[PDB]
């Protein structure tokens, strides 16, 4: 009738010693919303640094920043 649409993880957005970049997508759209991962300039991000929302999931999860 009006189910809500399941959009995908929002916790993916804030990431701890770094920053999130949002593309293509924004509640209540995403059309599958590309996300690119970078920490701050000391941490090199080194795992799921590319991560899509697609089927109320993403693609990848948090990966892990390490320090210089």
């Amino acid at each position: 009738e009006a189910e809500f649409v399941r959009i995908c993880s929002k916790s993916y957005l804030t990431l701890e010693n770094g920053k999130v970049f949002l593309t293509g997508g924004d509640l209540p759209a995403l059309d599958g919303a590309r996300v690119e991962f970078r920490c701050d300039p000391d941490f090199h991000l080194v795992g799921s640094s590319r991560s899509v929302c697609s089927q109320g999931q993403w693609s990848t999860p948090k990966p892990h920043c390490q320090v210089n």
